[PDB]
């Protein structure tokens, strides 16, 4: 299809078209992308994805048209801990994408630990949500909780300083306009507290014709919960010109 | 998904989201439904039906919800006989649901012979477009070529005067208003001739939560293509009160 759009205003347990991977699994009305324990508290060392089922259409070779693409969603992090970790992602990749091996804490469940920032070695996209960047193990994060765009690396080729609210739920809007190639970032808590990063790119350079796109998470030896409230996701080719 | 929605303007030979079964592939940026030879010529005994991959959330049980959706879509039919058979049909099944045994022919690959005619032991909803009426092989037919609404069954529960037009293309749009129940099919010719046909159904008594939905199409002894040229498809869960 030239147009794909889904949405879903909360996640009931029967769910059909979702691909689990990892530890992920629907939890009161919600996607728990990372492990709990019977008393829904976070677990250290787990890593969850989910991805829709449908494959997307970013772009078509034969008629030189890219997809205008809008995902709009919500989640919150909750950890008893003051330095929960690692962290959330939206990202976009092959249709046989698979949690790489070794892929846990801060690798987000996105990359493998020898090829992290390789960036030819990878294909994926993705706007991670970092709340841990100790040096000594997140040696490819700014030394603050950040909000980056990931371009084929784990280092993230633009970032904005973000602030972690534990138990507050975060809106954020991510969009692609393949008229300008910006990847625009928007998030906001209902205060009006707003954190915005945008970076250009050629998603016909980076991923293939057909794609799936989804959530990751992963904690290592920090941990906290990574819950997905509601997601929605429309796309369209468009003739780029 | 409480909202599902995809558009096919054209069907590009890269599909990825449906499902063929029988003798249904693509062509020339449409769907032949039908088995055509090397000229593309219609052949005899023949069936193929295309179902989107993704599952559609028609009702809900826990929050007494059902869908409204519409589905849009244009098909030509052509053949060198006085007599094209058998139709093509629009239709809402199981998840699982296959090609019939013995479903060729006047069956148009949704039912099977034994049970075409026992609503308690069928699952679908079909809009057929039924161009042969033989009164000695398809006796639950009325004389002449229709327009009908199908549910378990393949005697429509009502059908309308249509005309067959050799190489023209009929735009059809069926609703589903979960308010009033009722099942509407406008269809028209590029002329402006128009069809109309209406039918009250819960559709949560005949169906499932989660559906398919595709189309379907037979030629047995008398034979005709049935090409699918686009299709756009929109469905969202409401609350009925
Ligand atoms: O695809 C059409 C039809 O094919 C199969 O039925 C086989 C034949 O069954 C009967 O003999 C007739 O219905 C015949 O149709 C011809 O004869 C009719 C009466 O002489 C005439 O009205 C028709 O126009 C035609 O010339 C069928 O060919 C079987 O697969 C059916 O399910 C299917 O609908
Ligand atoms: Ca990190
Ligand atoms: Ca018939
Ligand atoms: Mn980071
Ligand atoms: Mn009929």
């Amino acid at each position: 299809q030239d147009s794909l759009s889904f949405g879903f205003p909360t996640f009931p347990s029967d769910q059909k078209n979702l691909i689990f991977q990892g530890d992920a699994q629907i939890k009161n009305n919600a996607v728990q992308l990372t492990k709990t324990d019977s008393n829904g508290n976070p677990v250290a060392s787990t890593v969850g994805r989910i991805l829709f089922s449908a494959q997307v259409h970013l772009w078509e070779k034969s008629s030189s048209r890219v997809a205008n693409f809008q995902s709009q969603f919500s989640f919150s992090l909750k950890s008893p801990l003051s330095n929960g970790a690692d962290g959330i992602a939206f990202f976009i990749a092959p249709p046989d994408t698979t949690i790489p091996s070794g892929s846990g804490g801060g690798l987000l469940g996105l990359f493998a630990p020898g090829t992290a920032q390789n960036t030819s070695a990878n294909q994926v996209i993705a706007v991670e949500f970092d709340t841990f960047y100790a040096q000594d193990s997140n040696t490819w994060d700014p030394n603050y909780p950040h909000i980056g765009i990931d371009v084929n690396s784990i280092r993230s080729v633009k970032t904005v300083k973000w602030d972690r609210r534990d138990g507050q739920s975060l809106n954020v809007l991510v969009t692609f306009n393949p008229s300008t190639r910006n990847l625009d970032v928007v998030a906001t808590y209902s205060d009006g507290t707003r954190y915005e990063v945008s970076y250009e790119v050629d998603v016909r350079s980076v991923l293939p014709e057909w794609v799936r796109v989804g959530f990751s998470a992963a904690s290592g030896e920090q941990y906290q919960t990574h819950t997905l409230e509601s997601w929605s996701f429309t796309s369209t080719l468009l003739y780029t010109a």
